[PDB]
Parts: structure tokens; sequence; C-alpha cells
């Protein structure tokens, strides 16, 4: 449904887990190659994977 | 390098764990999105993740 409006860009705003849980399912459909864009918006932004 | 003729469509004669291997990192350098194609050959085709 992202797709409809051709969204490029995506602010992602979750916990420790969740954020690992949508990229893992990102890199599973694939929508991590150049040409999109993500925000992880947390403070341990290096926490994550 | 295979980018430099910017090959499209690339066949894997590997054995059931170098296969794997190979998907993994395609999938970690993001080249599984359409437009691309791919023969796993091989005879276990199910074999693979
Ligand atoms: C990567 O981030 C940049 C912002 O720094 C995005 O915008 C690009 O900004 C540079 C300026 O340094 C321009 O030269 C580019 O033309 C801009 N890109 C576009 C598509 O216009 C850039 O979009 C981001 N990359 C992706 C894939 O979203």
């Amino acid at each position: 449904d992202l797709e409809l409006k051709k969204e490029r860009r995506v602010i992602l705003d979750c916990e420790r887990d969740k954020v690992n849980d949508i990229v893992d399912q990102v890199i599973t459909i694939g929508k991590h190659v150049k040409g999109y864009h993500y925000i992880i918006a947390n403070l341990g932004f290096t926490d994550g994977d």
C-alpha cells in the first residue's frame, strides 16, 4: 500500500526490537536498494544491527 | 565487476552450500529486486533457502 503513492521515503519510529524486525522484513521483500531513504528515529542509532 | 557490462542474468552453478552463501551476499548487497534473473543450476532446487 505504500507503493500506491510510490513512497520513496519512510521515517521509522519504533523501539529497539521493532526496528530490527521491520528492517529484516524490508530486506526480505527487498526495499533497501539505492532509491529509497530511511531515518531511524531513536537515540540508539548504533544499537540496532 | 559484474556491473561493468550491466549483467542482468546470472546462472549459479554451485553446490548446496555455496548457493546459500551467494544468495545471502546478493541479499546483503541488494541485487534481488525485479529486473534481475537467476538460475539455480542444480537438481535440488527446493533444497536451498
Ligand atoms: C541521499 O542523501 C541526499 C541528501 O544528502 C539525497 O539528496 C541528494 O543530495 C545531493 C546533494 O549532496 C544531490 O546532489 C542529489 O541530486 C540528491 N539526490 C537526488 C535524487 O536528487 C539523496 O536523495 C539520498 N539518496 C537517496 C537514494 O534517497
